[PDB]
């Protein structure tokens, strides 16, 4: 599986250092194998780590009886389930790099997926709307002749996820590729038409886990509610599922990060830590103000915030109205994730999105052409370090602009740095609208749009939403009327992420050529 | 001279209800040949009819002395001076056809006019920045070899129109062309790159002159100041100068319509009517409030606006704040004139631009696609009439664009229609700017600005202005960054008008298309 490695110096520094500890991430499960304390809670179910650890095996055990082998990848799309983590882990110890879709995700994005990755094993649920018939399952298993095995959630037929993780392994033993090489891909936010893969070897994701678990002080005691999209890497590693079972913690799954939900499970099982988005921070405060007791929440000891910036508002009433610890949260898939600590001063966490998990985790700030800016400028985030990749899985046409000579990455993103070395983000160059800290890539919802016989030019921009921090508004020139109910029942016709429609349509008569910042103004 | 003839069942009609009455233009001085009332006031100076008959006579002789013949073309460049009533007059008299440019046009539009109409005769002025020196009329006469003879005012060398005018003519007979036939060239405003000329038969103009007379009741007693620049329709035929003439009046010319100048004027000579654009009348409003004496203006019994829309409440305050009546002229070069009438409610002069001279002038109101629009609804002017041309000259590509098949006129102005059957101006859709009621056509200031090496592309639109009504603004996509003052000089050098310099220039990365979307460009 080909990757962009770290030149041989840099990965000799990250050995010396101890950041690469060259243990495959199955470590994370396996050293808990004989436990029988819970790692996952999932409605009434609840799974020990022997279980856990025991079903990883016997789905491996099967999937290798179904003919799939190391070096060979997969398309995954679990949502907030414990058959998540369990096919994560099998999919390791088989030595298979998985692509893990987020529920909401749809044909165009897994057609992508696949397209990119060839992938011999394909893994979905019934529940979801493109599963529960046969019909697309036909389309995309001809047009994507790379798979062999098709393992289906929620399925009483041939095809049963369950009976695979139920049968016992007869003699197993875990191939896991080796640690300096390709363990899964994470799904970048997205700048481009095409969605972008970003490999992680187990030397780099572990070690961007095993350090996110030092920092927020995870340990046995940690009850964590997993409420967003659990296969996204803010959930997943940062320090996420993986950190609480490397901890010997408590996962606690919920369908969705709404205050329903969420407010029971967290009194339920006395969860002390969960990771939000600044919209369901909102509505969480809201609810509470609307008349939920805050009593429900007594058990939570630290709130993480990230995927888009915390207003300075938002963030001082957490303490005051929930009564917990924040901690601001500015990662990208693509690897750096800075943190605020938990012993950082009010002004910090409320203020700043912190700074670099890894000492060795190199930031400066670049102005428009590429110098660096001195300290408390405006600029481009330049980023390299031991957890952070080299290059989007076969693209070299974008690597050679994502990447500057030296192998340092431009985030896309405006920051400043405090004269203490925290980072506060200010703004964004990258063609890309954060709704809520989900991401869309603009100019792949435009080149959908131009698809529309109506549509001679299209732009999405971001417009403010008090809620929501960025809505989506498309801004269309037509031959003919065209409504928003019309754009939109398109776009679900062509099979994107419900995230991903416009807020907004609005038809004009004029684009100027589309120059977005023009339009801005 | 070639222009496009009417259709000989809309001639027979304007002939057969007395609007053609295929006299000469001549007619309207020569009437008045034996009379010695004051017909221009210039200055100090005081011409009767006599003298200005006399003086036309004169011109006239000389120039055909000179070898200038009927049937051969001019360009005339005279300001608010008594030669332009005696050069008009006298081209008249010998059937030479004229362009009169003004005063404040430059080589391009010079050019332009030389160019389309190969001009046997020029008449300009030393005091013009072009003809104070010889440079330019040595390339002028070069480029341009149909001329062959130049009288120059304020000159006292080989050239001075003076000695022509002051040569008495020995035994002068007129030779006018023909009534059905052309007798000048008017400017239009403009909608395309280079400028387009409106032949005028005598048949056609002489009515527009003699209806306005009838319609803005003026006699001998008419003593009407001329302070816009006198060669523009408006000025020359709305009535204008010509229906003061017609009527037995006196002109009374100023260089400018500034108060300093007019407020003085109208109390001297007891001015009873005279002409303005919009901002004008703001600026003389403003100048009573800056404490002008009101009785300066006391003799003023008719103020006429037009060009431009005045806006209702600038239009209340002339009867309360000046004390004389107002009148809309909603008229154009190509022909049309709609009027207020002096007996309208106060209603219809305020607020609409008044209903067309001729009961035969006909105008209905076009959707997009060229369909009449019903009675209230907003729309294209689409005209025709006794004395709206039928073709600009020479010009077989446009003239296939600005007549439908029935040969109505598209003004390019939208309008709506009251139930009383009055016009009021609504919008614009034809490229022109109206700064103040002077005419830019955007796409001649857009071709020179492309030859700009830095502009790769140019829009040029108009700005919301509360005393001129419209400013002009140049967009522009640039090579790098430029400044006003770079585009205004680079403008100047290629030789145009001051009032076609852009007001404000805006560089930007990009244009917006649907087609350059001007209308999304005036919302910034
Ligand atoms: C995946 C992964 C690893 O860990 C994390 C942890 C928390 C957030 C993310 C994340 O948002 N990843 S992303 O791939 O979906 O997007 C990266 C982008 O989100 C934005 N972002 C993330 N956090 C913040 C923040 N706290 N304030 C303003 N913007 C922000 C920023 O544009 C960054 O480039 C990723
Ligand atoms: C030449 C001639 C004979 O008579 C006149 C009398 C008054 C004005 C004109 C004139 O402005 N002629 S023009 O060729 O310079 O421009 C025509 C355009 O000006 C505009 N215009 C003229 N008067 C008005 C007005 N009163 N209200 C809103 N717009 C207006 C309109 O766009 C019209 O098509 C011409």
């Amino acid at each position: 599986i080909p990757f962009t490695r770290w030149p041989e110096e840099f990965a000799r520094r990250y050995r010396e250092k101890g950041y690469w500890q060259d243990l495959p991430l199955t470590d994370i499960l396996t050293r808990h194998a004989a436990s029988d304390s819970i790692a996952v809670i999932d409605g009434e179910r609840q799974l020990s780590y022997r279980e856990l650890n025991q079903a990883a095996d016997n789905l491996a055990c099967s999937l290798r009886r179904q003919g799939i082998k190391p070096g060979e990848t997969a398309l995954v799309q679990l949502g907030n389930v414990a058959e998540l983590y369990i096919t994560f882990f099998a999919l390791l110890k088989l030595g298979v790099a998985p692509v893990l879709a987020l529920f909401s995700h749809q044909r165009s994005e897994l057609n992508a997926y696949a397209s990119q990755i060839e992938p011999a094993l394909l893994i979905a649920d019934r529940q979801h709307a493109l599963f529960s018939g046969d019909d697309f399952l036909n389309t995309f298993v001809t047009e994507h002749s790379s798979i062999r095995v098709v393992q289906l959630l929620n399925d009483s037929g041939e095809h049963n996820l369950q009976d695979a993780i139920n049968h016992p392994a007869e003699d197993f033993t875990a191939t896991p590729s080796p640690a300096d090489e390709v363990a899964y891909f994470q799904l970048s936010g997205g700048t481009t038409g095409t969605p972008k893969l970003i490999p992680r070897t187990h030397n780099d994701y572990y070690y961007s886990v095993r350090r996110s678990v030092e920092i927020c002080q995870f340990t046995q005691q940690t009850r964590y509610l997993c409420a967003i999209p659990a296969a996204h890497g803010y959930a997943m590693s940062s320090p996420g599922s993986l950190g609480v079972f490397l901890a010997g913690g408590t996962v606690v799954l919920a369908a969705d990060p709404s205050a329903t939900l969420c407010f029971p499970l967290i009194e339920k099982h006395q969860v002390n830590v969960t990771a939000l988005v600044p919209p369901a921070v909102s509505l969480w405060l809201q609810a509470l103000i609307e008349g939920e007791s805050r009593a429900q929440l007594a058990s939570l000891k630290l709130l993480q915030v990230g995927g888009a910036r915390l207003s300075a508002t938002l963030a001082a009433r957490i303490p005051a109205e929930i009564g917990c610890q924040l901690q601001q949260v500015f990662g990208m898939a693509e690897g750096l994730v800075n943190y605020t600590r938990l012993d950082d001063s009010a002004e910090k966490i409320i203020h700043t999105q912190g700074y670099p998990m890894c000492p060795d985790d190199e930031v400066w700030v670049a102005d428009a052409e590429g110098n660096p800016l001195p300290q408390g400028e405006v600029g481009r985030l330049m980023t390299r370090g031991p957890y952070t990749f080299r290059g989007y899985y076969k693209s070299p046409q974008h690597n050679a602009s994502a990447f500057d000579a030296n192998g340092f990455y431009c985030s896309g993103d405006l920051i400043s740095i405090d004269p203490e070395g925290y980072i506060t983000v200010q703004g964004r160059e990258k063609d890309q609208i954060n709704r809520g800290g989900e991401k869309i890539a603009a100019e792949e919802i435009e080149n959908l749009l131009l698809r529309h016989p109506a549509v001679i030019y299209a732009a999405l921009v971001s417009m403010e939403d008090e809620l929501m921090g960025e809505k989506s508004c498309a801004y269309l020139v037509v031959k003919e009327p065209l409504r928003a109910v019309q754009v939109r029942r398109f776009l679900r016709e062509q099979g994107i992420a419900e995230f991903k429609l416009p807020d907004r349509v609005e038809c004009v008569d004029s684009l100027p050529l589309v120059d977005k910042k023009q339009l801005r103004q």
